[PDB]
C-alpha cells in the first residue's frame, strides 16, 4: 500500500524507505516535499530531477543504501535500469535510471526482471539480495556484481571503492569490491582487461602509492629524474603549464591537487555527472592562465606512468586506446623526435 | 501604511525592516524578490517557506534582530506565536510561527496579545519591550523572557547561550542569559529543573569545561581511566564504534567533533530543524561504517557523565527520562552484569 | 543560425558558446536547462536571473571568457549596454547589462553599436576585438577599454585586476590592465584621478605592501606606534569595536580579515552585487556586538591612511569625497579637539 | 537540423511544423513559449502535458494534421507508439503516446520502426504514407489503417468518422473511414465484430437514423410504443429518472441530448479522456437529482435497441459483454419477472 | 507613494486604479495576485505577460479605459510607447508597449514624454488628455489622436471603432472615431488614403451596408448576379470551397460568418495578437476541408469589390498592395484568360 504519506513517514522516522507503516502530513509547494512537525513545516525533500517532485522523493526515499557500483561504472557497462532498487546518482541528485523494476508505480516498466519489457535492457542485479544472482542468468542483457564466486561465471574484479550514500569509499567494515559480470544477447560477455580511475576529490586528495608521495612532496624535475621520466612532457601533461593564456596540459588529477596547495583555481564543470574522464572549464587565480575544454582523470600515478612509457614514440600524432573503468578511454598521443609533447584523453 | 516596496527600501536602505518611510522599485518572479539598482535587478530574497514570496519577505525583513532565545526553546516551551515581532527560524528559513500579532496584515490574527482570539495560544512575551511583562500577566497562556527579576515572579535561569541574526552565541557586547517564565490556562506554571544542549558546531566545536579539553587531547583509554568511566560503555555511546556495517553509538556530540578531527563523515540531517536531539543518517567515509538513525545530543560532556553516573543499572532495559532544554528526553539504558552495553536518546 | 539545441551543444562540447555547428536535445523545465546524455538528463544551467531561461542560458554561453573590468568599474563608468558581447554579472549570476548589441536575438537593441538606437547609449567598447576603437570614435557615447596607446587619446591608467570567469586576478600570463576612456554626448571625457578597490575576499585576504603585512601582524598599539596613526581613530574606524550591542567602525576590508583570523562574525550581503562600497549586515560570533548597515571598502591601508592623514581635523562633521573606482565615494569625518573619532563610507 | 527557434518559425508561418527552414525568436516562461512580433511577446503554445515545455511544444507542433483514428480507438486496439508522426491527443491536450520514432530527439527511442526497440511495441502504420503498409508487413506488433485495399489482407471496416484538428467528422472532403488491420507477433489479427461509438457532443447532438430522430422528436411513451420497447426499462436507462436525489439511468449520450434541450444540467468529467464509455458526475439544474459516477455511452439508438433486446432476461443480476470501439465493454444488467430494471456500462 | 497594497486597494474599491489611497492585504503565488477578504484569498489578477507577476498587475491596474485606438492601428502606424497611460492588449492580455511614461516605477523610461530618452520613439499622445495636443507639437516623433480640429494639422479621419476596455465598438455614448496625426523627426506627416478593417466577430457578426445585408441573405449565384461579380472568383475567395481536402479560400471575414450560421468551424489562431490580417489553421466540421493557414482579412464587402475591381487582370500572378489601417497590405492576385482564380492577403 504505497502512498507519498507512507514515504514521507519512513524518511521522518528510520532516515529512508524502509517498508514501515504509518502516515505524516505532507504538503508539495513547486518541487519541494515538506511535513508538518509541531505546527510548522519542515522541509524533508527538494526536487533537482526531471520527474515529477512526488515521484522523485519516493525514488530517493527507496535509494540503495548499501554501497553500490558508482554511477560511471554502470554507465561504461550500458547499465540501463536497476533490477527491484534505486542506484541514487548523487553527483546529479537524480536517480541514476529513467525506469524502475519493482519500486514505484508511476515509474515501473515492470515487478520483476523476468517481464518481458525487461529483455532488451540491461539490468543491474545485485548477488547480494536473495535470488538475484538467478534473476541475472535467466535475463538476456545484464549486469552482475557479487561479493564472491558464482559456480561457472568468470568474475572480473572491479574497483576496490563503491558508493556509499554517496560516499565513496574503499570499504572496512562493508566490502566496497565487487566482482562484474556482463550478459549481451543471453550470452556472458567477457569483460576486458581494465585500469580502474581512484575517484579521489581535489581538496582532500591522498595519495595512493610511493611515487604519489613523491609527487606531491618532491620538485618538479627530482620527481621526473627519480622516477625517468625525462622525454615523457610531465611538466606540460601532469604539472601543467601556466606560463600562456591558454593553460597547457594538466590532465591527471594528482596534479590539479599538487597545485591546489600551492595556488587555488576554479573548475567549472559544465557537465555535471559521474564520468571516467571529466571536462572542467579552469582559470587559475594566481597567473589567468584558462582552458575551456580541460579533460581530467584520476589514475593512479603508478597506471598513468605505465601507459604513457608503454607507448611507441614514432608518430607525429596518434589515438591511444586505454581501458579505463570497463570503457575504451580514446587519448591523443603527441611526439617530436622520440619524445612526448602532450598526452590527453581525447576530446570528443 | 505597509507596503512591499516600503519593506523593500528598508531591506536596502536599513538591512531589515526598521520603520523607515520610503519606496523602491520591485520585481517578484516565482520566489524571488528582487529590486532595481541602476538599470538591473537585485536579489534581495529568496522564499524558503511554504508562506507566498511577498508575505514570507515582510516576516523575514520584520524579524527580530535582538539575541533571542533558540527555536528548540520556544518549541519545547510549547511557543505557538510571538507578540508583536518575528521570531526567525534561520534552520528551516522560515517563520519559527505561522501566526503573527501586530507584524504583517497577511499573517497576522490580532493586532495585539490581548486579543481574545490569543487566549489559547502561548504566547511568547519579550521584558525586553516595554508592556510586555504586564501583557503576559494578562496573558491566559504564554512564555515571557526577562533580562532581570519580575517582583512575584518565580524565575527559571534559561541557557547562557541565544541566537542573534542566526548566530548562536554567549553574549559578550550583549545579554543572551534569559529568565524564563510560563503560563498555563492563567495559571503560572513551575519550569522544571534542566539541563541544556550546549548548541555547538562539528566543524567548529570547542570545549566548556577540562573534562571537555581531557576528552578530546586524550586517548580512548587514558579518558576513560582518568574519570572512572570503566563500565559506562563510552567506548560505544560517545566515542563510537566503527567497525561494523551498522555504526555503534555516536550520540554525543563531542565524540563526533573528536573523530571529525582524524575522518571526515557524511551527516545527512533527514528533518533539518532545530530540536534538542538531532537525527542523522551517518555514513563514515573512512570505514563505510553506517546508520540510517543515529540520535545525537550536544550535552556538556560533564552533564551527560553526571546523568549517566545517576543511573541504575541493575536491569536490561528500561527508559531513563532527562529534562534537557525544558523537554522530557527519553533515554534508552540497556544493561548487562551492572555494566552498562547503550545509553542513547530514544528513537520514537 | 542561432538555436537552443546549438547553444547546448556548444556548452557541451566546447564549454561555452564557440559558434561551432551542432545540436544536443536540450530539456526545459521551470528554470533549468538540462541535456540528455546517455539517457539521462543533466543539468547545463540554472536560471538566477529575471530573463526567461532560455535567453539567459544563451547570455551565459555567450560571456567573454576574457578578463574584463569588474562590474563595479563598468557601473561607476555610467555603462549601460555592451558591444558585441556579454559581461557575465558572476556576483548576480546574471548579464551586468539588460539588452545586448549582436548578441542573441532576444534581447539585441541592434546588431550594430553604430546603430541610432546605441548613440543615447554608453556602449562598453573593447580595444582587443578588430574594429572596437573604431567603433568608440564614432559613438556618442561609450567606454572603451585597450592594452596599450591609441593615437590622440589620453588615456586613464586602470585597476591592475580584472574578472576572468569569475575570478578577479592580476594577470600574469593575461593582460588584466587596462587603459580606460569614456565618451559623452560625443566629446571625450577626461576620466579623473582616482584611487582603486582592492577586490579581495575576507578568507583568503592577502597584504599587498609592508604597511598591510604589519597590520596583520602587529597588536593593534605598535601598528598605530610604527605608523604613526595616533589620533586617527584606527582603533575604531579599521579594528573594529565589539565591546557595545552596535559594533563600532570596521569599515577597512583588511580590519575584517585580521578579525576573522581570530574570531569569525556572519556577514549578510543583503544586496548582493558589485560594488566600490559594500554594505554587511554584521554579527561578531564572539561577542554578539553587531550593525545592520556596515559600510566596508577594501582599500590598500597606504591609500586609506594617505586619504585619512589628508584631511582637516578642525570641523565636528563633514562630507569628504573620494574618486574611488571613477565615482564619487562620500565619507563622513567626524572630529572632536582636531582627533579623528570616526570616518566611514557615508550611508545613502 | 532541429531548434526549439526553427519549431516556432514553423508554427508562425506554416500553422503546424512544415520541415521549413528559418528561425524567430523564442522566450520560454514557465510552461510557456512565447515569439517576439514586433517588439512584444505573442503567446505560441501554453503547456498542458507532462512533458518539458519546449519538448511538448515541438510534438503538438508535428501532430497529424490529416483526419486520424480517434485516441479511444487507438487505445482499445493497444497502440503503444506511431510511426513517424505525433497523434496528438486533444482530450487531453497532449501527445497520444509517451514516445516517438523519427520525431523529436527528446523523445524517440527509435528513427525507424523497424529498429529491434519497436518490435515488441504495437506500431501505428498509415497506409496513406508511402511505405507504411509494407512497414506493416516486416512489424511484429501494429496496426494498420488504409482507405482501401491491401492485398492479402481482409479488413476490419472502422468507424465512419476520424479527427481531424481534433474535430470528430465524418468526411466529405476528406476519408475518415479506414481499413484497420492489427497483427500481434508476427500474425496478421482478426478483428472482432464491434459496434462503434458516434463520438457526438451534447450540444450539437444530430440524430443519424430514423429512430434516432423519433426519439428526439416524440415523447416517451409513444417513441416506447412505436418501437415497441415496453419492459426495457428506457424511461430510467435512456430518458433518465430526475424524480429521487440520486439520478436515474440515463446512459446513452441521445438521452442526455434530449434532456439538454428542455433542462440544463452540469457534466463533470472527472477523468477528462478519450474513452468508449465516458463517466461523469451529473447534476441535473432544474431538479436537483445528481449521480456522482453516471457512465454515458453514446451508441446509435438502434445498435443500443440490438443490445438490449438480444439479451436473457431471467437473472436478477448478470455481466453483458459487447465489444464497441474494438474492445470488451461490460454491462450490468438487472432484471425482475423477466423485464429489465437498469442496463449500465459497468463501473468497474 | 506607489505600492503592490495600494494598487490592489484600487482595485478591490474603484474597479481599476484610480489614485485613491488606501492598502489591502496581498498575496503573489506563482503568477496569480490575491486577496484576503474576510479570511479567505480571492484572486484580483492572473499575469498571462513575460513581465514580474506584480508589475503586469500594476500596468493591467493602470490600462486606459476610455475608447483607445485598437493595437492593431498603433502599431500600423509604429508606436513605440504611450504618454502616461497603459493601452493594455486584451487579444495577449498584456501590455500594448514594453515601456511606460509616468505609470509605473519597474517600466519607466521617463516620466514625462518630454525627456530626451523619448525623442527618437513614436509616443502615443491623447488630445482628450490636456497638454498632450501640446506635447504632440514638441514632440520628435508621435502619433496623437483628438476628438476634433487641431489649429494648423490636417487630419486623417481614422476608423469608426475604437476599443473600451477589450471591447471594439462604434461608440454612441462616446466617441470613438478620432483624427489621427503622424509625425517623424519633427515633421508632421502626411497620412495615406486607408481602408479600415471592420473589427466584427464570427459570432455576432453585423452587415454595415446594403451588400453585405445582400450577401448574407441571397443565395451564392444570385448575389453575384445582383452585384456583377461574374469572374472575380467570390465563390472562392468569399464563399469558400469545402469540396476538396484543402480548403479553398475564405479570406474574408462576411464569408466566415456566412458559413458559420451553417456549419461549424474551428478557427485555430495560432499567432494571437491584434493584427490587420489574419492567420488561422481553419477545420471545416460538416466536411473535413481544411488549410494550415487561412489568411482572414475583415474588410466591408463593398472595399474589398472596390479593390478587386480596380485591379489589372491581364498576369498570371502578382503582388497587389492595399493600404488597410494605414499599413501597407500585400495581396497575392492570380488570373487566368481575363478573370480572377483567387485573391488573398500575401502570407509572408
Ligand atoms: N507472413 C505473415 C504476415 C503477412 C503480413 C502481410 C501484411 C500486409 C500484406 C500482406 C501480408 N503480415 O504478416
Ligand atoms: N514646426 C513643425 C511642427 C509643427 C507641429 C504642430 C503640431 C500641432 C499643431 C500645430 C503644429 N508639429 O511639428
Amino acid at each position: 500500500a504505497m502512498s507519498l504519506e507512507n514515504v514521507a513517514f519512513n524518511v521522518v522516522n528510520k532516515g529512508h524507505f524502509d517498508g514501515q507503516q504509518g502516515e505524516v502530513p505532507v504538503s508539495i509547494i513547486n518541487n519541494t516535499v515538506y511535513t508538518k512537525v509541531d505546527g510548522v513545516d519542515v522541509e524533508l525533500f527538494e526536487n533537482k530531477t526531471t520527474l515529477p517532485v512526488n515521484v522523485a522523493f519516493e525514488l530517493w526515499a527507496k535509494r540503495n543504501i548499501k554501497p553500490v557500483p558508482e554511477v560511471k561504472i554502470l554507465n561504461n557497462l550500458g547499465v540501463d535500469i536497476a533490477a527491484n532498487t534505486v542506484i541514487w546518482d548523487y553527483k546529479r541528485d537524480a536517480p541514476a535510471h529513467i525506469s524502475t523494476i519493482g519500486v514505484c508505480s508511476m515509474t515501473d516498466i515492470a515487478k520483476k526482471p523476468t517481464e518481458t519489457i525487461c529483455a532488451p535492457l540491461t539490468v543491474f542485479f545485485d548477488g547480494r539480495v536473495d535470488g538475484q544472482v538467478d534473476l541475472f542468468r535467466n535475463a538476456r542483457n545484464g549486469v552482475l556484481i557479487t561479493e564472491g564466486s558464482v559456480k561457472g561465471l568468470q568474475p572480473s574484479v572491479g574497483p576496490k571503492q563503491a558508493s556509499l550514500n554517496g560516499v565513496t569509499l574503499i570499504g572496512e567494515a562493508v566490502k566496497t569490491q565487487f566482482n562484474y559480470y556482463k550478459k549481451v544477447d543471453g550470452v556472458v560477455q567477457q569483460l576486458p582487461e581494465t585500469y580502474f580511475t581512484q575517484s579521489r576529490n581535489l581538496q582532500e586528495f591522498k595519495p595512493r602509492s610511493q611515487m604519489e608521495i613523491d609527487f606531491l612532496e618532491l620538485a618538479m624535475d627530482e620527481f621526473i629524474e627519480r622516477y625517468k621520466l625525462e622525454g615523457y612532457a610531465f611538466e606540460h601533461i601532469v604539472y601543467g603549464d601556466f606560463s600562456h593564456s591558454q593553460l597547457g596540459g594538466l590532465h591527471l588529477l594528482i596534479g590539479l591537487a599538487k597545485r591546489f596547495k600551492e595556488s587555488p583555481f576554479e573548475l567549472e564543470d559544465f557537465i555535471p555527472m559521474d564520468s571516467t574522464v571529466k571536462n572542467y572549464f579552469i582559470t587559475d587565480a594566481q597567473t589567468g592562465s584558462s582552458k575551456c575544454v580541460c579533460s581530467v582523470i584520476d589514475l593512479l600515478l603508478d597506471d598513468f606512468v605505465e601507459i604513457i612509457k608503454s607507448q611507441d614514440l614514432s608518430v607525429v600524432s596518434k589515438v591511444v586506446k586505454v581501458t579505463i573503468d570497463y570503457t575504451e578511454i580514446s587519448f591523443m598521443l603527441w611526439c617530436k623526435d622520440g619524445h612526448v609533447e602532450t598526452f590527453y584523453p581525447k576530446l570528443q
